């Protein structure tokens, strides 16, 4: 994490009351995630061990360089500062979708920073800001195609644990089917439209006409999009099939796509691909 900017922040430790106050200051270029070219941002601020007594910095509208001057206290243990980290999280905000993640931080050493004073501005990186990570859930469908009319079946059942966005916690689930590479992009095909639900059941096929010889292109990309009628619709997920030697599973799940003309081809994949 280096893009995700550095932010600026002091913190002492009031004797007495035993209390940890700590001030957020400023932060210096964030990324632009907005489209706009800016960045609603904030921070979420907690004691690590604790992960449930948060404390949240007003939101800043359009600026990758905030002045947040916000001091808050966390009555804590003395010699507590032992096992206790400090964590930072700086999100895009949004009104609907859900928060981005643009960087955090973890004050390690919690104890030497008890050093001095309230004015002790001592930046620090935001980090983490590269590639996927986590899970987005993983859907199931089963692939069939006869060398006789040429019909490539491809029928989605369900899938399921998929990505909430939307704040709500759900999402609006539907799947497009299409093919990589080569292209032929101009044949797709979308399936039903199933509201709020991490784990749809559609039970729906969706009809092809491809030849035989042409199934060496081991092509085939679907994807999970979630229909927004706000904002515009967003890919939650997608896998492949295809000549993705990331993905065996699938590749060979498209081997075994023949020899029995139909069902095989089942056992999901994984949606951990953002594309
Ligand atoms: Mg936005
Ligand atoms: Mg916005
Ligand atoms: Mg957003
Ligand atoms: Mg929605």
């Amino acid at each position: 994490g280096a893009p995700c900017g550095r932010i600026s922040f002091a913190l002492r430790y009031l004797y007495g009351s035993d209390q940890l106050v700590v001030r957020i200051l400023q932060a210096l270029d964030l990324p632009a995630k907005d489209s706009n070219g800016f960045s609603d941002p904030y921070v979420k601020i907690y004691l690590l061990p604790d992960r449930k007594k948060k404390f949240q910095t007003k939101v800043h509208r359009k600026t990758l360089n905030p002045i947040f001057n916000e001091t808050f206290q966390f009555s804590v243990p003395l010699a507590e500062l032992a096992q206790r980290k400090l964590h930072f999280s700086v999100y895009d905000f949004d009104r609907f979708s859900r928060h981005d993640l643009i960087g955090q931080v973890v004050l390690d050493n919690l104890l030497e920073l008890a050093e001095q004073p309230p004015d002790r501005p001592l930046w620090r990186d935001i980090l983490e800001g590269g590639s996927e990570k986590a899970d987005l859930g993983e859907l199931n469908f089963s692939l069939c195609y006869l060398p006789t009319a040429g019909l490539l079946t491809v029928t989605i059942i369900k899938a399921s644990n998929l990505k909430a966005m939307d704040l709500t916690g759900f999402s609006d689930p539907y799947v497009k089917a299409s093919l990589i590479s080569e292209g032929r992009r101009l044949k797709k095909r979308k399936t039903s439209i199933k509201k709020n639900t991490l784990n749809p059941t559609y039970n729906e096929a969706l009809v092809f006409d491809v030849a035989p010889e042409s199934v060496e292109n081991v092509g085939l990309s679907i994807a999970v999009v979630d229909y927004d009628c706000i904002g515009h619709n967003e890919v939650i997920g997608v896998c492949r099939v295809g000549p993705e030697a990331a993905d065996p599973h699938g590749r060979e799940h498209w081997a075994e796509m023949l020899a029995n003309p139909r069902k095989p081809v089942e056992h999901w994949h994984q949606l951990v691909e953002e594309k």
